[PDB]
């Protein structure tokens, strides 16, 4: 859907942007600062969900750009498995929301964390 | 769930980027130019009426800012016309697309993009 590799890291790097507003939000939630009010956080943690699946079809080969560490094309399969066990992170994080249980979404927020940070570590240029 | 105004723009701006990209990239498909898978366009018009609904609360006052209008917070119940108006006529493409029904899909594609342009020219500052 991209006319440019430019089109391409705009796309990414917006979605990041609103991956980040919705799962950064909740990080009041979850150390108990803010309220849990469990309707709030399975509506936040639904967006979250299609959020997440979004970047991943566009670092389709040749977009090259921004801060993607050059990996990412090169090692085709690991940069997939990281991104579908991080998915994976956000399937045990709408489960823990869905059920309205607090204990294991403090859990899989940190486990979702987690693969975020693995993920840049490996794959995106620093700063 | 913003720190400071300028995380609000930010916000709203890559709401915006990946709107009109899950919109835009149907263009094709409605001139007819690509072919039409009725799944394919489900499953997009599903990601962007998701998608849709995210702007508006990163308008909440006191968010002036990127190019956005001063008319959007002093007229906040003509902006919410606006914004409403825009995700009904979002509704009736997730109808089309739901039904498989490619003629109700341009009709009201060119709806939604007439939406979109109306309340840019009203609430959204010229380059
Ligand atoms: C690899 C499987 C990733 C996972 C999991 C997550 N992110 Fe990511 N992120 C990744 C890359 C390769 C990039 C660089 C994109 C580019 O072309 O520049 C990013 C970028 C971000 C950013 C910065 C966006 C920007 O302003 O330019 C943010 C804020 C970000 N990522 C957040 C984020 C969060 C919150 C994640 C888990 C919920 C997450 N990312 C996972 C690769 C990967
Ligand atoms: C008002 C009810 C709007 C509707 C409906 C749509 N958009 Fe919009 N858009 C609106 C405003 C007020 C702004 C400015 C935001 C700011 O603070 O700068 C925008 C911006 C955009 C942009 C530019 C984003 C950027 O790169 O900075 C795009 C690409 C955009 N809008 C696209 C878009 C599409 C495709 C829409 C219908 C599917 C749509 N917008 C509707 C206000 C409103």
């Amino acid at each position: 859907q991209f006319a440019k590799p430019e089109d391409a890291v705009k796309y990414r790097q917006s979605a990041a942007t609103l991956m980040a507003s919705h799962f950064g939000r909740m990080t009041p939630v979850v150390k108990g600062q803010a309220p849990y009010d469990a309707a709030q956080i399975k509506a936040n943690v639904e967006v979250l969900k299609t959020l997440s699946a979004l970047p991943w079809a566009a670092f389709g080969p040749g977009t090259e750009g921004g801060d993607a560490r050059p990996e990412i094309w090169s090692d085709a399969a690991s940069f997939k498995q990281k991104q579908q066990a991080f998915q994976d992170n956000i399937v045990k994080l709408s489960a823990a929301a869905d059920a309205g249980d607090l204990d294991k979404l403090r859990a899989a927020f940190g486990d979702v964390g987690a693969s975020c940070k693995a993920c840049h570590d490996a794959y995106r240029k620093k700063k």
